[PDB]
């Protein structure tokens, strides 16, 4: 549908983004410990950003369908373990900085928001569909850590999160403009990964 | 009731019975408030209630995680929609008659005033919503003794025990509030549109805005 329309807009930097060497990595096993400690951080600092930017948005959707995606979101593990487990805590998550890529990702996100639901769920849709399809990829990894992390992603729950997303999605007219803006957050989303190889300075 | 809640209702003097105690809520305890002027209230709070939610969202974008994610969990869970559909079919009410039917003054303005603090603070939209969300809580606890069937399946809404859990996510996150004369002013101003919402169903108001 529209998700379709908009990954063939991207050309080669979809499979860039959701064959990353990061996450071909995680898949064979060959990912070190410390590069996905520090991925989750950053990850940890992320999410947090992209709910925020989500509650914005959706003051200004239609709220048969934003209600739906907020019922599903703030619904009630995965997480809690690997944290525990990688000795990443609340503070470590708050303590450590943003890195560069991170900083400009989440404030994209909340540019949109501020601006215009159509436009926030176009430039939130990369990252959330995205993980979708990598989450099924990774979850056969050998790697118990890697496993679990993808478990999360390749849950039933998590593809009725992606449903009600792409519901909303559907209604939405795509120009040139919302691609740009899709575009934008595939560039993001590959830079993440670039950055946590690289583990970037943490200083934003 | 204790702390900052205490605090505000006490700020507040004579204006807090004026609202709990409100006319129209005594005519619902005693069942004698006209249906009709009943379903123009329940079409005005249809409108309301949604732009309260839409505010609810700007606003908590703002506030302390853990608090905020409390609240939205219980707000956005899944007996409200349940309770009201029961009355929106009792009384003839559609998703389009809320629609399309026009806020009179009072509900427009005290909307507006939400979404206003919405878009500055979370601690100033708290605030402004605090009347709202814990004076229902006390008109439900009263009204459940009516003995209208209407009114108390309307009631049993707010006196129901996910409510009371609502409310008290809301006041750990008012807890958190340095409470300032600013904010006792917001909250004063939520409980004269308050007031001013029972008294436009009472008139029945026009609905052009």
């Amino acid at each position: 549908g529209n998700v379709e329309n908009l990954i063939n807009g991207v050309g080669e930097l979809w499979n860039k983004y959701v064959k990353h060497e990061f996450i071909l990595k995680m898949r064979d096993g060959s990912l070190p410990l410390d590069i996905f400690r520090y991925y989750l951080i950053q990850d940890g600092k992320y999410v947090e950003d992209m709910l925020r930017a989500l509650l914005i948005a959706s003051s200004k959707g239609p709220i048969d369908k934003v209600t739906k995606i907020l019922n599903l979101v703030f619904s009630s593990e995965t997480h809690g373990k690997l944290y525990s487990k990688l000795d990443i805590s609340r503070d470590v998550i708050v303590k450590t900085g943003y890195n560069l890529i991170n900083y400009a990702y989440t404030r994209h996100l909340y540019y949109y928001a501020n601006l215009d639901w159509n436009k926030f769920l176009v430039a939130w849709t990369p990252c959330m569909f995205g993980y979708s399809i990598v989450g099924d990829y990774v979850i056969d990894s050998p790697n118990e850590v890697y496993k679990t992390w993808a478990s999360f992603y390749a849950s039933t729950e998590y593809k009725k999160r992606i449903e009600a997303i792409l519901y909303a999605l559907d209604e939405v007219s795509i120009t040139e403009d919302l691609l740009n803006i899709f575009i934008n957050s595939v560039r993001f989303e590959i830079g993440f990964w670039d950055a946590s190889l690289r583990k970037d300075p943490t200083v934003y």
